[PDB]
């Protein structure tokens, strides 16, 4: 009773990190089949080149370059032999963005390294033992004693798994603070295109490179913490019909990405069950009188949510501009979003974290098909 | 009020083994036979020194020699064999976690809509959707069902659920986690080779199997009977331990690495970890606690009793387990966990814990990590 935290568990910091190497959207069709040695496939292109304009993506970070596929051909054929090379970058680039991502998010909040009591570490980016979050310890001079929770080839959800795992932990320990870090390297996925696989070629319009991170706690110090958003509820569903929706194989060729039925039509036909969910308890019903951060999957995701629930534009502002800036990084977009949410609302001079608004909504989206749904709570803004 | 108030307690425990049990006994002949490897004398004598001295007496394996014929990529040491093994592995891992889940289900005696959280485990393969996913379809568990899949974990992994399902148990009112690991060694098995003489090892201790648990806290009075208490969860990379256990998902399935003194590593550390657990409740004497030690190998359980300066009875139910399944790397522990219970309450002790009160559970895998979780016994008749 007294070795648990009495209050919610607060977003005390937000740091992020994407390789410096910067794919501009208007230019990628021309430079992805020219890299791949792919440009006799004029049928294929021209369908590549209207999903980049159909994708609302002005920019993506992507560690791999011509240079690193020069010295691995394997991994710009289809589907060859690879996840050798393909890990022997991920294992090494998925901590390394992720140590940027949580310098940034520990600065921000100012205290000292050995008051981390546990770190979650989540990618979508290659697997190893011991894994990611034993290399981030290492790389960051973490107490041996950090307790670690090691999520692996979790998807587009894990930004909302991370934080609801921490809301326990931070709750249920009287002191804890909780290093959350997601990091994606798109290394593990990238390959030439192919016909027989347009969903690969819609993955290669859309993915990109990122890390995030946070630090969760309850209990926060009055002078010496600064919160910005309480994680309240958290809430996990399988969609109705969405068997094989969104598949991912760790395979001999690396990841690869399998999509059936309708993805943005079962997220969108859903989502109002999952709002009325988490909101009923709290007596909100109106959608527009909260913020939302809701996973940039793509934009058509984002505009049959927005026309199905009836958003105004503004509510999936702060999301359309993680898609336009960094495209969609699985498991670290949301806390993207939840960056940009909180910079652009003291920016604009609003009253609160959440665009002025005192409740949010945090979606994460993937394999199941699954919807993580979080409730959050705004802090004032000066 | 959205909070539990006690501790999380385990309140089932249900296990599960492939039905293809394979003798330690003839196991470097057949090794070396279906390996195609009686060309490599010399490595079967090391072979045969690994198993006489491994105290393990069977393992159950889904990998038969029927399967095995027809991926023969798989015997090989090192050829390009993951996308078979993963065709094994994806489908047997969640319907063997089926198998322990049942079990513990039946024991607890709950409905399924009971079951708020499902935590899987395992070592053994990746996919997405996960083993979790593919165990809530399996079981018929709730859409609403919260999930943790836990990949690529290792030894401790056992540990570490229950570290999560504490958490979960405690801050969730009503809360009911069940807890699964299951672990397949197709990802693992391969040929032998002169240069890879842990790899050999590894061929001596794993086997298969899938364990589960039921936990939560506040107890129903009438509904639940808890069987142990999770009081603290603790976890700890060793010092100089740099290397001492990796493990690869490569073009070739999981290789593991050994590259120092695991056994002289953990027992080195182990009496540390004991006080910092046990000083606070004031514990000193660690005969005066039953032990859920994860039976990494003979060698593990011996320099730690020794160290530690336990009587042979301490290390029995981790022993127990060594000898019937092997090391079945996250499951292992929870199999110990089961034993304790059971043999405790057929030699007529006054708890589950072996007649004490308090307990330790050890694990132990990559970083080098030791998990450390402090038990509470419930008293028996
Ligand atoms: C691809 C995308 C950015 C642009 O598509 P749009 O706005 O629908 O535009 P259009 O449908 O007019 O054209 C896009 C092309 O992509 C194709 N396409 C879209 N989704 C596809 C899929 N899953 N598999 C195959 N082709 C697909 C269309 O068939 C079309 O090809 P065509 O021009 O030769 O007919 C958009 O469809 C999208 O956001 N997709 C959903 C997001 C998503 O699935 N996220 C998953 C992340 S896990
Ligand atoms: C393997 C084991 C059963 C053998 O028992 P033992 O008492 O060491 O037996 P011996 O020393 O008589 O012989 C064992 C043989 O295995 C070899 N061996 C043991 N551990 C080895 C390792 N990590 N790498 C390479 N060879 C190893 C020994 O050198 C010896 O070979 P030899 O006959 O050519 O000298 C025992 O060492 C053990 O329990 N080790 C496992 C502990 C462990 O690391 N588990 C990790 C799982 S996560
Ligand atoms: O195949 C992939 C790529 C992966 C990914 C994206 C960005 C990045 O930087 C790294 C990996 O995200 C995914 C997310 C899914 O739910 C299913 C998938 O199949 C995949
Ligand atoms: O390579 C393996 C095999 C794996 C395993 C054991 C039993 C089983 O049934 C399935 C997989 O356990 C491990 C555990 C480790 O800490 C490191 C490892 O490298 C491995």
């Amino acid at each position: 009773m007294a070795q648990r935290a009495e209050g919610l568990a607060t977003v005390l910091a937000i740091g992020t990190a994407v390789p410096a190497n910067c794919v501009y959207q208007a230019t990628y069709p021309d430079y992805y089949f020219r890299v791949t040695k792919s440009e006799h496939l004029a049928d294929l292109k021209e369908k590549f080149q209207r999903m980049c304009d159909k994708s609302m993506i002005r920019k993506r970070h992507m560690h791999l370059t011509e240079e690193i596929l020069i010295k691995n051909p394997k991994i710009c054929a289809h589907m060859e032999t690879s996840l050798d090379a393909r890990h022997a970058i991920a294992l090494v680039e998925v901590p390394k963005l992720g140590q940027g991502a949580a310098e940034k998010a520990i600065k921000e909040w100012g205290q000292p390294l050995s008051k981390i009591t546990h770190l979650v570490f989540c990618t979508t980016s290659g697997v190893d033992m011991p894994g990611a979050d034993y290399q981030l310890t290492k790389l960051l001079g973490l107490s041996p004693t950090v307790k670690r929770l090691m999520m692996y080839q979790q998807g587009c959800f894990g930004g909302a798994t991370v934080l609801r795992l921490a809301k326990d932990i931070a709750e249920n320990n009287r002191g804890a603070r909780v290093l959350v870090v997601c990091s994606e390297i798109t290394a593990m996925a990238f390959r030439g295109p192919c016909k027989s696989h347009l969903d690969s070629l819609v993955g290669h319009a859309l993915f990109g490179d990122g890390a995030a991170a946070a630090i969760i706690g309850a209990d926060p110090d009055q002078l010496d913490e600064q919160p910005v958003f309480q994680l309240v509820s958290a809430s996990q569903t399988i969609l109705p019909e969405s068997e094989g929706a969104i598949d991912g194989h760790l395979t001999e060729a690396g990841l690869t990405i399998h999509l059936l039925k309708d993805v943005p039509g079962l997220i969108s036909e859903n989502i109002e069950q999952a709002l009325e969910d988490a909101f009923e308890p709290l007596g909100i019903h109106n959608w527009n009188s909260i913020f939302w951060i809701a996973h940039p999957g793509g934009p058509a995701i984002l505009d049959r949510v927005e026309d199905r629930v009836g958003l105004d534009k503004k509510r999936m502002r702060a999301s359309r501009e993680v898609l336009s800036e960094y495209g969609n990084m699985s498991s670290a977009s949301v806390l993207f979003v939840l960056d940009v949410m909180r910079k652009s609302s003291a920016k604009d001079g609003l009253a609160t974290t959440g665009e002025g608004k005192d409740w949010g909504v945090l979606f994460g989206f993937g394999p199941g098909l699954t919807v993580e749904t979080l409730v959050l709570h705004s802090v004032p803004v000066p």
